[PDB]
């Protein structure tokens, strides 16, 4: 999941079809259990500001359920599709945090999912 | 060239053809700037420990020049493809000390390689 979820994000990112998967169609119908305002606002303080830092913001939200880790997944790639990849983001800062709060649920994403 | 770095020692570690790019054929010709007997090493002790530990002190030494920066790439891609696919490692964790030591170099790699 740590490996699917770190190609998934960065594929958002760059849109590059030579690092396309067909195990992203099931990650990009997460989408949905994100609010399109919510990642308007995210995106709208890191360029405010000039950094990841609202995003690592973000991620550092207790996660309590599956529901919450896969919203979590939404975001970072929503916010990833929408920040363009001219952005210069450390994204292992941000896979740090996500995978700290979505670690335990990974086995049971996967069964979700998959 | 951070981007490209994870999607190439991803996918050293898994040998996933769906994963697979043919930006990596000049990036797995810095395997001769490597000893197999380090990686040998550094493997034993990864197993010995049942940690990621032995990896995250290699990183952490000095990077000097370019050539001390491509042994890096060279160590981690060759240490992701021996430990195997099932090593429950925390790659984020080994990008942020790479890239932390390599990140200068970048524009120049580019150059060399491409």
């Amino acid at each position: 999941m740590r490996t699917l979820l770190i190609r998934y994000i960065l594929w958002r990112n760059d849109n590059d079809q030579t690092y396309y998967n067909d195990d992203f169609k099931k990650l990009m119908l997460l989408d949905e259990l994100v609010d399109d305002g919510d990642v308007s606002t995210l995106i709208k303080n890191m360029r405010m500001t000039l950094s990841d830092g609202p995003l690592l913001d973000y991620l550092n939200q207790p996660v309590n359920n599956i529901e919450d880790a896969k919203r979590m997944i939404a975001i970072s790639a929503k916010v990833a599709r929408d920040i363009g990849e001219r952005s210069e983001i450390r994204w292992e800062e941000s896979f740090t945090i996500l995978f700290r709060m979505i670690e335990t649920y990974f086995d049971d994403l996967m069964i979700d999912l998959y």
